[PDB]
């Protein structure tokens, strides 16, 4: 899988993207990798932010599905025309598949001014696809039409340019150290998982664990921050405040509404315990402040409250090598060979632990 190593690029806080080709002859586009949506959607018109876009008129393999699609999400929207065409990933497996493609013809707050990507690859499941679950997502199409195994994995390496690896169809053992630990995918829509316990510098928050997954917890490469449900964020902040009370900071800062500036150890490690593979067994992943204090001297608090549930975004994923094992309905975590650490503290994946009543932590 060596040709796939380092196939991801990006700029700080504008996501990670992979090179793809669409149409015949192939048209090259940079596409955002998003495990929190399920559509393959590409710029199709000369929006001024775009370096390039899908020109359906140049493709002999393009086919129109004669149907529109409308996608508002919390922070913007896109709209487009559905079709299919031949798709491939140059620094991915050596295969060409016919996939659904949303030709984006109108958007708001979707494309980023200054960014070097022109589309979005939704790697989540059919259920949250638009307009409905019959629009087969890319990865489903990929697996159905080839012998590429039903899994992919992500090493998001962070820092300004970021880099990483999307290993399609397998696992590359050089990208991680120690053992992979697997949490079950509770349901195949988003990559939903269950958090059963939360610790700040070893101190259990002691909240009903139902709170950690109200109304869900997901693993999402298209979100920068670790996002925590309101009640839990509050409780978590209060403990980061207490733990880090060596210095003081404004209330805006904790809300991610102002920065703080200097010219690490005052801040606690954060630990999430995830449901394991066996009854009454968990494991924990541990991240550093290096992961949740983001460079904007100046820094942003990369943890924020949420109304949609826990989102394990880039802040979490940059610590680890993450295996989206769709074949076995599970997600694996291991310490990333590329993650950024002190020579004191370190990102960690440790287990097994004993946790009772893990099923009660899920929300219905
Ligand atoms: C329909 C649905 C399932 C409710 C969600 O559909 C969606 C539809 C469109 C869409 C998303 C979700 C997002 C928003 O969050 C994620 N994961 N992708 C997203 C994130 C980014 C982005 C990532 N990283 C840094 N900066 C920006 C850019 C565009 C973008 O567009």
């Amino acid at each position: 899988f060596v040709e796939m190593v380092d196939n991801l690029r990006g700029k700080s806080g504008q996501g990670y993207y992979v090179e793809m080709t669409v149409g015949s002859p192939p048209q090259t586009l940079n596409i955002l990798v998003d495990t929190g949506s399920s559509n393959f959607a590409v710029g199709a018109a000369p929006h001024p932010f775009l370096h390039r876009y899908y020109q359906r008129q140049l493709s002999s393999t393009y086919r129109d599905l004669r149907k529109g699609v409308y996608v508002p999400y919390t922070q913007g929207k896109w709209e487009g025309e559905l079709g299919t065409d031949l798709v491939s990933i140059p620094h991915g497996p050596n295969v060409t598949v016919r996939a659904n493609i949303a030709a984006i013809t109108e958007s708001d707050k979707f494309f980023i001014n200054g960014s070097n990507w022109e589309g979005i690859l939704g790697l989540a499941y059919a259920e949250i696809a638009r307009p409905d679950d019959s629009l087969e997502p890319f990865f489903d199409s990929l697996v159905k039409q080839t012998h590429v195994p039903n899994l992919f994995s992500l090493q998001l390496c962070g820092a300004a340019s970021v880099g990483g690896s999307m290993i399609i169809g397998g696992i590359d053992h050089s990208l991680y150290t120690g053992s992979l630990w697997y949490t079950p995918i509770r349901r195949e829509w988003y990559y939903e998982v269950i958090i059963v316990r939360v610790e700040i510098n070893g101190q259990d928050l002691k909240m009903d664990c139902k709170e950690y997954n109200y109304d869900k917890s997901i693993v999402d490469s298209g979100t920068t921050n670790l996002r925590l449900p309101k009640k839990v964020f509050e409780a978590a902040v209060k403990s980061i405040k207490a733990a880090s009370s060596t210095e003081k900071f404004p209330d805006g800062f904790w809300l991610g509404e102002q920065l703080v500036c200097w010219q690490w150890n005052i801040f606690p490690v954060i630990s999430l315990y995830l449901m394991g593979e066996v009854t009454n067994q968990s494991f924990r992943i541990t991240i550093l402040p290096q992961q949740y204090l983001r460079p904007v001297d100046c820094y942003k608090f990369a943890i924020s409250q949420s109304s949609t549930g826990t989102v394990m975004g880039a802040v979490i994923m940059e610590g680890f090598y993450v295996v989206f094992d769709r074949a076995r309905k599970r997600i694996g975590f291991a310490v990333s060979a590329c993650h950024v650490h002190d020579e004191f503290r370190t990102a960690a994946v440790e287990g097994p632990f004993v946790t009772l009543d893990m099923e009660d932590c899920g929300y219905n």
